[PDB]
């Protein structure tokens, strides 16, 4: 009946405990102390956080509980506007964009992607030939730089040319610095934070402005690509009959590069990592490859195939998923577990990391790496494993950002031969998402054309 | 390019070769000759019996390969219906109870499961303790006794009582011989026909009856009976009706009991024929059984009993074959094209002997080879079948293994006190006719 809560400061309360730069991983260990269930206060706010299967499974029932807006979101929402992430549920333009953008990210979907993702990925494997010996590859800032141009390419046709620079195009700078200050914020205004405040609307007209021109750059010539904006110029919401307009399709791109890049490239960052630390693993996984992937160029049947290897992905985001938390509100008075009782509004907070963690559902075993988990999904209970949200609102780029990892991992895996030469020590950086920072590997190559 | 394929009799191909009462073990004798793959025909029919892991993971493609209705499945559907075990995936019953019983054999499902099972365990434990000097243990025969009450129990609350009986309860008898002839069948009688449809009248109006009595009591229980009374599947939004819960009932008593008897005998077997083995599976279980009663969680820590237990099933995988059919024309292993529709055996024992796989030594019983699942090849280990059509009730006959065995390790020593010669019976399983032991308890109390 009681609820379990760290410790305080003083009038901050719990706040200050998110004055760390690994919020997640402080937030994780308080759940291992207290349990499946915590309070944390702060000033004018109250959350609890949910570790257990056993009550998230409950907060995940949509008939009592909605997806909330976070403070993160709320600052994101600054320059993610009503996009489908940064919305809520009740909002006209999350149902109508919802409607209008499902039919573009299902699997059948993915199949008019597929050619755009093989373009940027045969960019990686082509950098990683070219390095020179005991060269390195320096992992989580390749995988950005992958997923950043196939979001681009994908989403509206634009090359951002990641592999071509040292400094990223100025709009990535912008949108990373602008998720910076919108984290930074959370643990956080004296007036020192002018400059702050200055940059951060800088930032936001950067992005605005290269968006909104490339949607007038299209309208105005009329071309159709196999991209997303496409989809939006053109669809039309069956329950409204209405279109996305400008301003939504710009929040929308927007979207689709804050939401998808940095989930997408930690997953094969963490990927990586966890196959060369287990190379019983890594061999399985890259035989699939070999045995799959029999042309010089993956077909979209061929990477549906790679099913070991997208085995390794889901024990990936198991242990840690790289968008690990999501936020809920209580539609109504109701009761959580048979013994917390919750107010209309009550906000609660879903840990993934701790959820994948649940010894009740996954044994004891739960910090091994053994992809053989998923070897048959039916195994795995209801709500038990949950890397991409929930209902309604989960992520609506899961067969996108799938479909690309596989593709990705199956060709890494073809092609070379990876050394965990320094013997990495994992380190995770905390940003909006999670990645292994310094991760770095040396690559050889099995000299297999493309 | 070419395919192998056994000797032939004129007109009728293959089929004499199945005319013998070891037809599994003559098979694996053919695939030692002729190699991975081998045509087998017989009027009518034609099937392929593959054994290598090259081929068999291939197989497994859920993409290329669904599960096909074998011969003997097509017999025993006559009593077992459209249960899991004998529906064709696209039925819509299958994929029904599918949804509908998947949570109910889960590894969470089992600690539900966990004090009947120590029931019957018990019981088991009991007898042995209570048996006189210089007696002895009909090994299958007793795990018959501990696995089907196991199932009866767990299943619909029902006690067989084997352990009070020497002729089975007139279900088993009528069940046992409805496989029998089902199996004759295959290497084959008016009188046979009017005893089937006699133990089928017999099956079904137990199981009926108990149904009924079930919703006249309204009582709800930890039984599988209860969870298909009021499951409703999540995607039709229907509950699975009273006949097919029939047959579901009566295929977890098929599908279920013998298999793991089996199981529980092979791994006896060899843990008496391998006594270093046997003692490094007998101390872990007296490290971890260390209440009177074990515990849910403590029969998850006996690693080396399962280990124990999946050494067993390499070496004789109790269901030793399964059936699949090509979902279009597809080629296997480079050279062997297929069209559309045509059938494939696996032949389990002999793809868990694959040297390729498992090293020269195959015929060695060593648990150790199962300390990491990652360092096994895709596809090599298959004793419960494949994908979506893989065994729905593993977790249940190895949580039921693995707490008797463990029990079994912890209150007796055993002698192999005939040196007994390994001998495998053939019905719809595989046991060691004939295996008996003598046990010398260690005076634990329960
Ligand atoms: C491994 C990669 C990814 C992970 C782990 C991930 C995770 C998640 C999670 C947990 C949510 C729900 C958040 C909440 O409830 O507040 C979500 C929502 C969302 N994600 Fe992803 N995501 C990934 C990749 C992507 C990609 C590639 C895209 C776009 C191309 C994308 C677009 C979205 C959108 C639009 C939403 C909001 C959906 C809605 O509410 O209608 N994500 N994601
Ligand atoms: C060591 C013991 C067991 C072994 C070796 C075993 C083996 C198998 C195999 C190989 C299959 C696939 C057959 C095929 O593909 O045609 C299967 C399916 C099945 N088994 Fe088991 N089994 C065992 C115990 C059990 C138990 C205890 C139950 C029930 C309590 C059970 C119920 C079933 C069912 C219902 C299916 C069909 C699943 C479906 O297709 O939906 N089995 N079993």
């Amino acid at each position: 009946k009681e609820m379990p809560q760290p410790k305080t400061f003083g009038e901050l309360k719990n706040l200050p405990l998110l004055n760390t730069d690994k919020p997640v991983q402080a937030l994780m260990k308080i759940a291992d102390e207290l349990g499946e269930i915590f309070k944390f206060e702060a000033p004018g706010r109250v959350t609890r956080y949910l570790s257990s299967q056993r009550l998230i499974k409950e907060a995940c029932d949509e008939s009592r509980f909605d997806k909330n807006l976070s403070q993160a979101l709320k600052f994101v929402r600054d320059f993610a506007g009503d996009g489908l992430a940064t919305s809520w549920t009740h909002e006209k333009n999350w149902k109508k964009a919802h409607n209008i953008l499902l039919p573009s990210f299902s699997q059948q979907a993915m199949k008019g992607y597929h050619a755009m993702m093989v373009d940027i990925a045969v960019q990686l494997v082509q950098k990683w030939e070219r390095l020179n010996a005991d060269e390195h590859i320096e992992v989580p800032e390749d995988m950005t730089r992958l997923t950043l141009d196939t979001i681009g390419l994908c989403g509206f046709n634009y090359r951002f040319n990641s592999f071509y620079r040292d400094q990223p195009h100025p709009f990535i700078t912008s949108m990373v610095r602008a998720l910076d200050e919108a984290m930074n914020k959370l643990q956080r205004d004296d007036p020192a934070y002018d400059e702050n405040k200055r940059q951060f609307q800088e930032d936001i007209k950067v992005m605005n402005d290269l968006v909104d021109k490339i949607i007038a750059d299209r309208k105005a010539s009329g071309e159709q690509s196999d991209d997303l904006l496409t989809h939006m110029l053109n669809g039309k919401d069956p329950e409204t009959g209405e279109p996305l307009d400008d301003e939504n399709i710009r929040y929308q791109i927007i979207t689709f590069l804050i939401a998808g890049h940095e989930t997408t490239s930690g997953l094969l960052s963490f990927a990586l990592y966890f196959l060369v630390k287990n190379p019983h693993v890594l061999q399985k996984a890259a035989e699939e490859a070999a045995r799959v992937l029999v042309d010089p160029v993956p077909s979209y049947k061929q990477v549906k195939q790679l099913k070991y290897v997208g085995m390794v992905l889901n024990e990936a985001l198991r242990l840690w998923p790289t968008a690990p938390a999501f936020s809920l509100y209580a539609k109504e008075d109701t009761v959580l577990g048979g013994e917390y009782p919750l107010e209309k509004g009550d906000e609660l907070m879903v840990l993934i990391p701790q959820l994948h963690r649940d010894k009740t559902i996954w044994g004891d075993d739960v910090e091994e790496f053994r992809p053989e988990r998923f070897e048959n999904p039916s195994a795995i209970p209801q709500h038990a494993f949950k890397p991409f949200g929930n209902g309604q609102r989960a992520c609506i780029g899961q067969q996108f950002a799938l479909h690309e990892a596989t593709l990705v991992l199956g060709m890494m895996l073809k092609h070379f031969d990876f050394e965990d030469h320094t013997n990495y020590e994992l380190d995770i950086k905390e940003t909006l998402t999670l990645k292994p920072e310094g991760f770095v590997v040396k690559a050889k190559s099995k000299k297999i054309p493309l």
